[PDB]
């Protein structure tokens, strides 16, 4: 039967189904007050799925010059063209090499470039905007969105939307990494799978993207989703509440300390976005700091909803084209006022 929500994470997480439902403020703004994240999913069924493919955005924009990340190692591919990184999206053959001769696991930097996204593709910001869940806090003039009517005392985020594509780690070592580090952000932000590429040529690598999944500390009904309904899964997020930030911090000295790192006492190692916490360095978290989080799988066609503040880290499962959205709600501003 279709049914208005169900809750993930063990009760700790609302799963919105219907992403267009005029209804859903009235369950979404309870949980989002206590500064929870929020899933909605089938955003994919919302949108056109011929505008999100990679074949067309190498068609398209291949000629445009660009710089990569190695996720393994951090290096960066300085001054390639983009289709070097999508003509490799699903085609493992077809990647850059390390010196090593492995394939690379690619990550595209700022592409398209700063608040460009509007200009390079109006025909993709129409179809992702049209379409984004919760829009009377995600619309960039939606009633519940303070962004364009907060005076200099408070930071405003940037024009978006901004596009995150990036390959799937694959190894037993991969699991230790992030696609993204652990950050924060002073602004709330929707984020959309808009496309999960699967890859060929080592294809038939199923067995440790579950291994994955269950050491990444995935709920039971979240593994459902992928052995009952057949969804593909995108990428492995953990995120923290907002109020949990400094013991993270606390934690991240520590360790830094043990590894020999030498840091002044007051240095900031969530603003660094240098750190992965791996299934080590989470349990750490919890049995030292007291400190519990949400382990989120995004699949095809998910928003997550990240609110303002909230540490958080993302590993690509798959080859991933993540669209997200910077707002600015009621219940969050206190995260982005210049004083006290
Ligand atoms: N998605 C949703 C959200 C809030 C309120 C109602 C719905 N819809 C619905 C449709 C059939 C049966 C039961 N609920
Ligand atoms: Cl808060
Ligand atoms: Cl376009
Ligand atoms: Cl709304
Ligand atoms: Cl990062
Ligand atoms: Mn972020």
């Amino acid at each position: 039967s279709m049914t208005s929500h169900s809750w993930l994470c063990d009760g700790r997480l609302l799963c919105l189904h219907d992403p267009s439902n005029k209804n859903n403020w009235k369950i979404f703004r309870e949980c989002w007050k206590q500064g929870q994240p929020v899933l909605v999913s089938g955003v994919h069924k919302k949108l056109k799925s011929e505008l999100w493919k990679p074949e067309a955005f190498s068609q398209e924009f291949g000629d445009q010059d660009v710089d990569l990340v190695n996720c393994r190692n951090c290096a960066i591919i300085s001054d390639v063209k983009v289709r070097d990184f999508w003509d490799g999206f699903e085609i493992i053959c077809k990647r850059l090499r390390s010196e090593d001769g492995q394939p690379m696991v690619l990550k595209l930097k700022d592409w398209p470039p700063g608040e460009d996204f509007r200009d390079m593709m109006p025909t993709r910001f129409e179809d992702l905007m049209e379409n984004l869940p919760l829009p009377e806090y995600t619309k960039r003039d939606g009633r519940l969105n303070l962004a364009s009517r907060l005076p200099s005392y408070f930071v405003r985020p940037d024009l978006g939307p901004k596009m995150y594509n990036a390959y799937g780690l694959i190894t037993a070592e991969d699991r230790r990494v992030g696609t993204t580090n652990l950050h924060l952000d002073v602004s709330d932000a929707v984020n959309v799978m808009v496309y999960v590429g699967i890859p060929i040529g080592e294809g038939a690598h199923d067995e440790e993207v579950l291994k994955t999944i269950d050491e990444g500390d995935a709920d039971e009904v979240t593994k459902e989703r992928i052995h009952d309904h057949k969804e593909k899964p995108g990428a492995l997020w953990h995120i923290y509440a907002a109020k949990d930030a400094e013991k993270i911090r606390e934690l991240l000295r520590k360790v830094g300390e043990e590894q020999g790192q030498e840091n002044p006492p007051d240095h900031d190692p969530i603003h660094d976005q240098s750190w992965y916490l791996d299934q080590t360095l989470r349990k750490r978290l919890y049995e030292e700091y007291g400190v519990q989080g949400w382990a989120i799988v995004q699949f095809l066609g998910d928003a997550v909803f990240i609110p303002a503040g909230a540490p958080h880290q993302v590993h690509n499962l798959y080859s991933c084209i993540k669209v997200a959205e910077d707002f600015v709600s009621p219940e969050h501003v206190k995260h982005c006022f210049r004083l006290t």
